[PDB]
Parts: structure tokens; C-alpha cells; sequence
């Protein structure tokens, strides 16, 4: 008889709602956005460039359900008319030169961005962009998260001002619906948790080689922000190639992971994304004894064909798989997950974040 | 009652064979290469990156017949040489991409001897960019300046490049029919000094041609397989001056990719414009294709003209042959470099420059828009 007790102080210092968007910073946003669109199955739904009147930066929005990926690249400084107020030309090129293609801003929806900005800075956060109202409708603010990644606060009053809608009859959809969590890599986890939880009030989400991890969650546990430190270690290899702290991977949730994985693997060799090598077959015959009450044998058979990892915790089950690095550097990659269980409308973090797969993947290799 | 005479001095100062490859300079070569591979139907052939030992730059080679597109992005200098291409520089790559954006860096041509072609080039006025460097005692590379920040690269073998590994076929890989790069066109503020410079050290002759806002001129090798047109803006709006502003100076404007079948390729490319490929310029009016049976009805049937109207192909004709062509939208953020898809018909003995370069389609499109 085992029981796992979880505690949630709900110590959020301001009102946080949901993940808003993710802003990649590119050198040329057109080719990065068009490739992520075909590989992930995300629709071209908004733009802010020369064709809209923007002479400062080219920004393209891909949407799949609620998930929103923004791809921003700077124009020539000799051409303000920008839509993103915090965008500085020198920062973007310096960001790309030292880190490569990576995530710049992790945006979350708050009831009020300036209040969220004032409480954060008063609780240790280093500011990055002041609260700025746009067309008397949207307010944006940015604070330092880690390295050159910023935590962005978005608030409404009822995509963004300056963006034009894009409607086409393409329409790409592989099943992915929202962003589940965003993980970062830092040298020292202690000072990072002290910092981030210090100004957000996020509580630590309990759990259950080469890394130490901890998950900061919001009151509703829908905004999840894990952080990794190295202890060979893939975390250290990230810090070497990214040159300091940075976002490690974006965990993307889909309403069907089998539908998504089928679409993404078909396109791996024709512009999409490739995946890590699959587990040995002993991993998948040892599944009916581990998760035989949640997945049928056909569904176990579907994971074996698509290289899907399955792990279990105190209350749910997590199907997951990882892609290869998205760009040149062995840095940012994508995680595709589907959470099963915890229906009360579903609890955030249902099934965990796949820590148990480290022991289970190892265990299955000695048998094979 | 009419005839067009063409003179060929054959004044190449060194033996020029054929186009070798085109090197794009990117910020991230992985997302650009997988983009071009899907949109153009080119196969992953060779790589030179971290998985290969290279910690200075990442370079991926896409091939389609004999066409070769190289995409190079700089790694961080903190990973320190192991670079496969000796003329690479992290400072120049970041500076080139910051100044002009995604564009062509090197136009590589195959020659008899790169040590010979470099010495004669500089001796006849060319500005050097990379001395001839024998690599693995098997191939020689040298670079002289061409346009603004575009270099003319000489590739000569002794019997892709050493340092690369052949990428085994991942699948029946992608092939849309594109077989070869026809010509590479650049934009320049003054056609005068550009012609005297380039033709001054190459020895290339002026390939004569048989309103818009440009004055053009085509340089060609003796066999007329390496075609390098140069464009200048005509003022008094011009898409070249627009190019010069956003490109932050001179640079390569477009590349013509010859296809063994232009209808195949256009169907495949247009199939993918909405799903990550390349978009195309708006199609001509329906009166443009109703005017085709009299212009070009002796070489194209009523169905191939019907296939041009559906795919949006431009048809032009000169004294020697015919030309089918179509143009994509700019490949990157800035409206700078785009891609041309052509197929030349006739001039069989196929001659270089068969059908011309579509310069008769400026007035032909205008003559078909002016239809009530
Ligand atoms: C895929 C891979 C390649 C080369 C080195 C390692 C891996 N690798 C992972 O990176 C991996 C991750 C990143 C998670 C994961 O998502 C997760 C973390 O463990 C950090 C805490 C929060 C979180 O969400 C889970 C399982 C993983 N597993 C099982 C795996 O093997
Ligand atoms: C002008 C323009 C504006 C917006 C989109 C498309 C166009 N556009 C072209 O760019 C265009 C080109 C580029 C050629 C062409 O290939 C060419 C030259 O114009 C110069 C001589 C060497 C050469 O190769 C031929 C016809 C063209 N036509 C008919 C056209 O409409
Ligand atoms: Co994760
Ligand atoms: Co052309």
C-alpha cells in the first residue's frame, strides 16, 4: 500500500491564467516558420511584416489549437512601425549570434500585465521590458527568466495589435492542441529556483541521469516551468553550445499522440523533424505489466511502432517522445506528450514529466 | 526578311567548364535546407557539421540532378581548424547575413585549374577573396569578388568536397524534375562598371538579346553554359532599386533552375506552397494564353498551352528557340532573391541561352493586361 501526498500552497503573487505564446528569435523567420508549419502541422494565421506595414521586424504566427508559436526576425535598420514593443534590433542579432535559433520569450496570460510586472520586480525579478499598453487593448511586459530568455506577461480587457489575419485553404493539423510545459537549463538550479519562485510565487510540483530537476507550477498547475542543472551530461552539452542558460525543450500536448507521431515521422525526411532512436522491444513487451490497465495491447502496439515512451505516476499516465535538435546546435528540441487520466477538467501535470523513463529505458536494455 | 546575327569572340581568359554549386549563407542552415529540400524537391546528399567533426560551420548539400545548393551557417567560435571550406569566416558570415539577409554568397564554377583561373583573374582586375587552396591534394578552391558581397568561386579537381560525408538516401527521395542551374543574375547600381569589371577578368563575352525599369546584359563563357546576367535600375518603383535598398547594396537577384519537364515541377511545387514550399507571382490574365497559339503554337500543342494557363507559365521566343519560365516569390523575409523555373526548347545539335531570358514577356504581359 503506497500513497503519495502532494501539497499546493497556492502562493501565486499575482493572477496567472494560461500559457499565451512562444516567441522564437530567428535570423530569417520565413524559412523557420514555414518548416515548423510543415513539420508540426501548425497553421499560418497572423503576420506582422512589410506586407502589413512593419519595417522593423518580420513576425509570423503559427497556431495549432491553443498553441501559438511566434517567429520573429529583424529587418534592415535603415528602412516606429513595429508591433512588438520590446523588440530591439541589437538584442535580436546578439541573441542569435550567441545562442542560435532558440526561444526568446515565454509568454503567459495574466489578468493584468502591469500589476504582474510591479509585483514581480518588487519580489526580485530583473525587468526587461516595461508594461506597455497597445491600442488601449493589450498590455505586454517582460522580466528576466534565465540567460537571455524572458518571461512575458500578456493581459487583455475583453493575436496582437498590428497583426493581420491570414486565412488559407492549406489546413495543417496533426492533433497538437496546447503547450504543456517549457523547460530551461541553468548551471546552478538552486539560485534559479530561488530567483524564479521568488517573484512569481510559484510552488514546487513534486515528482514520482546527468541532471537535477525541479518543477515550478502555478495555482492551477497549468503553467509549468521545470528547470535543469547538470551533475557526458546532456545538460552541460546544452550550456556549452547555447553559451549559458536557455530553454531546453518545449513540451507540446496533443489530443492524440498516435495521430501526431504518424504525421511527424512521415515528414522527417521531407522537411519535418527527426526523432531519437527508439527503445528496444523489451521495453514494449514489459509494458503490459506496467501500464496494461491504461493502454490496450493495440495501443501498446502503436507505441512500439512510433517509438513512444510511456511512464506512470501516483495518479496518471504519460505518453511522450522527443525530437532531435531543431537547428544547428544540439540545444532546443521538442517533446510531444499526451496525458491520460486525472479527470475531475483534467489536472495539470497528470502523469508527471517522464522521470521514471530513465530507469525503465535502462532496465529494458540489459534484458535486450 | 529578318535575321539576328550573333557574334562569339570566345575570349575566355581561362578554361571554364560548368556551374558547380551555389552557397547560401544562413543563420540556421538546418531549417533553410529542409525548407528548400521540400519546396524544390532536392535530396539530402552531403553534410559537414558537428556530426562530422566540423565545429566552425554547419553546411548541408542539397542536389537535384546536377544542381547543387549548399547552405552554410556559423557555429559559435567558443567551440575552439576543422572547417571543410577554407574560405569561411565567422565574422564575414554573421556580417553577410546581418547586412543582406538570406542570399547567395558564392557562385561556384568548375574550371580546368583553380590556381590558373585565380592568377589570371587577379591579373586582369579581379579583387581576390580567397587564394587558391589545395585541399586533401585532390581539389582546389579560390574566390574572387563578383557583385557586392557575392564571390566568384573556382572549383577544379585533379581527376562534393573533402570533409563532407555522402548522405545515404533516407527513403525514393524527392525529385521534381529540376536538373541544372541555368543562370545566376545579380543586381547592381551601375551596369557600366560591373560589366567592365566582371568581363574584364573572366573574358566572358556579351550574349546579345533579341517599359520595365532595368537595363540588362548577359555575360557568357565560350560554350555559353555559364550565364551571368547583370541588372541595373532605371529610374523615373523599379524592383532593382527596391532590391538594392533591402539587400543593402548589390547582390545576386535570382537563379534560373532548368527542369526536364516544367509542368511536372510546377504541379509539385504549387502543391506545396501552402504546406511549407514556395509561393509564386500572380498569374497572367486569361487573354495572355489566348494570345499564345499565334506566338508559339508551332512548338506547343493546344494542351501544353492549356497546361501553361493552369500553372501560370510565361512563354517567350527568340530567333533560336523558345523558353518557358515562371517566378517564385522572394525566398526569405526581405523581397530580395527569388527563384526562376525554366525549360528551354529547341536549339538541338541543346544550346546555351535557347529561347532567350524572357525579356519579351515584359511587353507581352503588358499587352495582355490592357484587355478591358
Ligand atoms: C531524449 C533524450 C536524449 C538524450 C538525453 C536525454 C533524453 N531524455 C530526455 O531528455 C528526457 C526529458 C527531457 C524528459 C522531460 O521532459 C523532463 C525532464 O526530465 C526534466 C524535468 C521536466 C521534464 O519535463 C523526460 C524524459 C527524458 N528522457 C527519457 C530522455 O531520455
Ligand atoms: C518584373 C517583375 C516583378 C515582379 C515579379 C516578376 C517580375 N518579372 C520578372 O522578374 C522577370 C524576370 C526576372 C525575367 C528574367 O528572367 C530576366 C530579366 O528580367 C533580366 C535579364 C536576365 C533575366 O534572366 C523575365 C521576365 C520577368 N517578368 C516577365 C516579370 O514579370
Ligand atoms: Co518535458
Ligand atoms: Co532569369
Amino acid at each position: 500500500f503506497s500513497k503519495f501526498v502532494r501539497k499546493n500552497p497556492k502562493s501565486d503573487k499575482f493572477k496567472v491564467k494560461r500559457f499565451h505564446h512562444i516567441e522564437f528569435w530567428c535570423g530569417d523567420a520565413t524559412n523557420v516558420a514555414r518548416r515548423f508549419s510543415w513539420g508540426l502541422g501548425m497553421r499560418f494565421s497572423a503576420k506582422s511584416d512589410l506586407s502589413t506595414g512593419n519595417m522593423v521586424h518580420a513576425s509570423y504566427l503559427l497556431t495549432s489549437g491553443d498553441l501559438r508559436f511566434l517567429f520573429t526576425a529583424p529587418y534592415s535598420p535603415s528602412l516606429t512601425t513595429a508591433s512588438i514593443p520590446s523588440f530591439d534590433h541589437g538584442s535580436c542579432r546578439s541573441f542569435f549570434s550567441s545562442h542560435g535559433l532558440g526561444v526568446r520569450a515565454v509568454a503567459i496570460e495574466v489578468e493584468d500585465a502591469e500589476s504582474a510586472f510591479s509585483i514581480s520586480v518588487a519580489n526580485g525579478a530583473i525587468p526587461s521590458s516595461p508594461p506597455i499598453v497597445l491600442n488601449e487593448a493589450v498590455t505586454i511586459a517582460e522580466v528576466k527568466l534565465y540567460g537571455d530568455v524572458v518571461l512575458r506577461y500578456v493581459s487583455y480587457k475583453a493575436f496582437l495589435p498590428g497583426f493581420e489575419r491570414v486565412e488559407d485553404a492549406s489546413p495543417l493539423d496533426y492533433g497538437i492542441r496546447r503547450l504543456d510545459h517549457a523547460v530551461g537549463n541553468v548551471p546552478e538550479l538552486g539560485p534559479a529556483l530561488t530567483y524564479v519562485a521568488g517573484f512569481t510565487g510559484f510552488h514546487q510540483f513534486a515528482e514520482f541521469s546527468g541532471l537535477n530537476s525541479a518543477v515550478l507550477a502555478s495555482n492551477d498547475e497549468m503553467v509549468l516551468l521545470p528547470i535543469n542543472e547538470p551533475v557526458k551530461s546532456q545538460i552541460q552539452t546544452y550550456l556549452e553550445h547555447n553559451e549559458g542558460a536557455g530553454l531546453q525543450h518545449l513540451a507540446l500536448m496533443s489530443e492524440d499522440i498516435f495521430r501526431t507521431l504518424r504525421e511527424m515521422r512521415k515528414r522527417s525526411s521531407i522537411g519535418g523533424f527527426d526523432f531519437m532512436p527508439s527503445p528496444p522491444p523489451t521495453y514494449y513487451q514489459n509494458l503490459k505489466k506496467r501500464v496494461g490497465d491504461v493502454l490496450s495491447d493495440d495501443q501498446i502496439k502503436e507505441c512500439e511502432e512510433l517509438g513512444i515512451l510511456v511512464d506512470r505516476d501516483d495518479q496518471g499516465t504519460l505518453l511522450q517522445i522527443f525530437t532531435k535538435p531543431l537547428g544547428d546546435r544540439p540545444t532546443i528540441f521538442i517533446e510531444i506528450i499526451q496525458r491520460v487520466g486525472c479527470m475531475m477538467y483534467q489536472s495539470g501535470g497528470c502523469g508527471g514529466f517522464g522521470k521514471g523513463n530513465f530507469s525503465e529505458l535502462f532496465k529494458s536494455i540489459e534484458e535486450y
